């Protein structure tokens, strides 16, 4: 089973990915993530990526193609989190996946208005330490847990990771809807709701 994620920045995708992954089972592709630890290693990727990132704009396509194609599993069920973002993207993958006899399964879309993302984008902050995302208020990290703010969140830069969702991922809504493969999630809902919608849709039992 392959699984796309798609919807606008923080919409709770990677939240959902991860509690997808440790509890049943699936290979976790997280192109932010992926992307992140490749500017604190400064690999070449990374240090080419690094200034899309920080001005909130998507890294070229040929380079997040050329990842997927590094990355992707042999076998394993998998989520894709934050790719495809482009049209381009999206038909790489379909590329990648049908010479491996695979197709993408599912693709959910994480409905949820600007506000509620913008106040989740504020109050995240992460343990740098293990990775783990809180928020100040809706999952307060531990007391004595020394936390982050990513720079991507500050105000300027989510305005211009949303207008860059508007623009460029967006259009893959129609793109998978005519696949007859897209589901919409409420991600404006609590995590554990969320959590029950997303395996509602793509047929776990729960
Ligand atoms: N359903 C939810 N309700 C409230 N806060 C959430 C929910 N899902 C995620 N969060 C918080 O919102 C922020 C964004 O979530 P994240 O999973 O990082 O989103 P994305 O990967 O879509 O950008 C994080 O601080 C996270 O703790
Ligand atoms: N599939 C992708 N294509 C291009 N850029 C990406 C992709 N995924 C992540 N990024 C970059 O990494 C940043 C953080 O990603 P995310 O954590 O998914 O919001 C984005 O704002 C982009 O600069």
């Amino acid at each position: 089973m392959i699984l796309v994620f798609l919807g606008p920045p923080g919409a709770g995708k990677g939240t959902q990915a991860k509690r997808l992954a440790k509890e049943k089972g699936f290979v976790h592709i997280s192109t932010g993530d992926i992307l992140r630890e490749a500017v604190q290693k400064g690999t070449p990727l990374g240090k080419k990526a690094k200034e899309y990132m920080e001005r909130g704009e998507l890294v070229p396509d040929d380079l997040i193609i050329a990842l997927i194609e590094e990355v992707f599993p042999k076998h394993g069920n998998v989520i894709f989190d934050g790719f495809p973002r482009t049209v381009k993207q999206a038909e790489a993958l379909d590329e990648m996946l049908e010479k491996k006899g695979l197709k993408v399964d599912h693709v959910l879309l994480f409905e949820v208005p600007d506000e509620v993302v913008i106040e989740r984008l504020s109050g995240r902050r992460i343990n740098p330490e293990t990775g783990e995302v809180y928020h100040v208020k809706y999952n307060p990290p531990p007391p004595g847990v020394k936390v982050i703010q990513r720079e991507d969140d500050k105000p300027e830069v989510i305005k211009k990771r949303l207008e860059v969702y508007r623009e460029q991922t967006a259009p893959l809504i129609e793109y998978y809807k005519k696949k007859g493969i897209l589901r919409i999630i409420d991600a404006s809902k609590p995590v554990e709701e969320v959590y029950r919608q997303v395996l509602e849709v793509i047929g776990d039992g729960n």
